[PDB]
């Protein structure tokens, strides 16, 4: 049987108090009749209002980034600050951070490890560029990214990790992977985890797909054996996010 | 006469709800009997609680960083989000961001300009490294940094700008500038502003000193003719921040 699915909303750098409140009210009103962990990753500014207003028990709130430790890091937010604030889920190594904000495989790996050590559930992101996909190097690239994360974890730590596989070229572009492409990518990640870490870990691991997921394409993607839910960008700011939740069965 | 002084607390990446609440209660209880703009720059996570709890009218709250626009920038916070959230002051181009987080002179300048255009009061940071100071290149370096900011502003925009001069080698190191060094740096910045922008602008501009300011050294620094207050790191997390406020006269 698949492990528990996840439907994660990555709001990215977006939202007004009014527009996020309206969306949160929709989520609070939504009937969810199967076991799925819903996640809302808001900007840091919006965490207070999202914690106060989101009350649907199938939802948890997440941060979109952190640094490992408090200290002289003007502009940044640390894991102890988020932990003190009652935020226990986090997205780390998103493509945008790897591309724009200097996060190498090893930097991502170190953030993931600090977050797991702090007690967080972590959605760790991996995925190849268009050039890498064109060159047929998807597997080596994504397995190198995950091997970097794995290097800094113990086997027991995987109970706290979720992988989001998001091809860079699929993010925000309207180019969604076909169900067969998503399935093969997730399968190859899982096979690596089974072989390098453990079969038990591999079977329990949630591997989520992200990159132009919407209410119309989600259900077909979810039917693939190795897909355990979604990390959703643009569509997570819209009512159709609830159709993506419904798609996780 | 000097323009209105500023005493700005840069909390950096620090604080628990409990420890910041205790400090805010101290600030709320503090008698401030002269005209000084106090600023508290908290992490993004803490803005909600600081807005709710800080009620002393001589204080405003600030963000420690932003990006110009909302959109697909996972982990980041934009100026429209802060504006919607009622935060109207911001620190930009802090040394830590220039050193760790890829902010060039031109990136800082563009953030400053977007923030002024959005309606923010901006504390824009400039300052030279130890090597630059040793080589006698302080003036050219800091004037190059400020010229980059100035390039993206109109003269009328300066009513919204405050400069924080913070030698990199003075930050967190316990190496405070002597009053004469601070005075000459501020004087040379002001002279440049007078000559390149306008004498009126130069006279109204707040130039704050930062780098190991504490309750013991603040009053002597403030007595210098071209010093208009302080950007305070480590000491702003401590009761002695109130002694720095008292020093601005």
């Amino acid at each position: 049987s698949k492990p528990q699915p996840i439907a994660a909303a990555n709001w990215k750098c977006n939202g007004s108090q009014q527009s996020l409140s309206e969306l949160i009210d929709l989520f609070n009103s939504t009937s969810i009749n199967h076991d799925v962990q819903c996640v809302v990753a808001s900007t840091f500014v919006h965490l207070a209002m999202t914690k106060e207003r989101l009350s649907h028990p199938k939802f948890v709130i997440a941060a979109q980034n952190a640094i490992a430790k408090s200290g002289a890091f003007t502009g940044e937010v640390s894991l102890p600050i988020l932990k003190d604030f009652g935020v226990n889920w986090i997205v780390l190594g998103h493509s945008e951070r790897r591309a724009y904000y200097g996060e190498t495989n090893e930097i991502v790996a170190d953030k993931v490890a600090a977050a797991v050590a702090s007690g967080f559930m972590v959605i760790a992101c991996i995925g190849e560029t268009l050039q890498e996909r064109e060159s047929g190097r998807t597997a080596v690239v994504v397995l190198t990214q995950i091997a970097a994360i794995a290097k800094k974890l113990k086997k027991a730590d995987w109970a706290k990790v979720v992988i989001a596989y998001e091809p860079v070229w699929a993010i925000g572009t309207g180019k969604v992977l076909t169900p067969q492409q998503a399935q093969e990518a997730h399968a190859l990640i899982r096979s690596w985890v089974s072989s390098k870490i453990g079969a038990d870990v591999a079977g329990e691991l949630r591997i989520l797909y992200g990159g132009s997921v919407n209410g119309k394409n989600a259900r077909t993607l979810y039917q693939q054996r190795d897909v355990n839910g979604f990390l959703v960008g643009g569509a997570s700011l819209k009512p159709e996010f609830v159709d993506i939740i419904k798609a996780t069965q």
